[PDB]
């Protein structure tokens, strides 16, 4: 029953690639914004640490 | 000499806020993309570590 | 013959798959949006219940 | 002052509204797709239950 599989099946290769491409695009955009900030010397070390900790919290990366 | 100051002076409060708002916007977008990925269980621990390391490299955050 | 069947016949496998793919695509998009919301801690328990009840109402799922 | 707050502060009203609008838009799209499916009598009771359970799982709604 193909129709049941359409509702039930885990993410397809194309769907998984789409989700990961959104992560990649956000990472590129963050590098662009941070690259400009760092060039204008706008991020102190505590500010860098807070950005890094925010991202680790998003990732549920417990380090 | 106001005209000279317009070329020479360091970033104004408004310019600094604009640069930092772009960082914030990219951080929100990354949280949105990562939030969706983590919900679909798409990020393994090594993939999380690589994303975190990429951001630290952008930040020139040597930890 | 054939021309009458083209108007009268029930949905073909291809047409049924197209309809169910649109349901799947909307479910993925809802998981993406909800995944981001839940990551930013934006949905309280009553809000979750209201979203679930909305979907059950769409489905005509009387539970 | 301000620049630190731009990195640190919790989501603003505008940002919260944008996140919730994406949930609303996905819910409308799911109602559109399900509305078409139900009209063509394409969802059995078990299929409805599976869609509802998928959404509750997204929501982390433990009912």
């Amino acid at each position: 029953g193909p129709v049941v599989s359409i509702i039930r099946d885990d993410l397809t290769p194309q769907e998984r690639e789409r989700l990961m491409m959104r992560v990649r695009a956000a990472l590129v955009d963050l590098g662009v914004a941070v690259g400009a900030s760092v060039a204008f010397r706008q991020l102190t070390e505590p500010m860098k640490s807070e950005i890094a900790a925010t991202v680790k919290k998003y990732l549920e990366y417990d380090h």
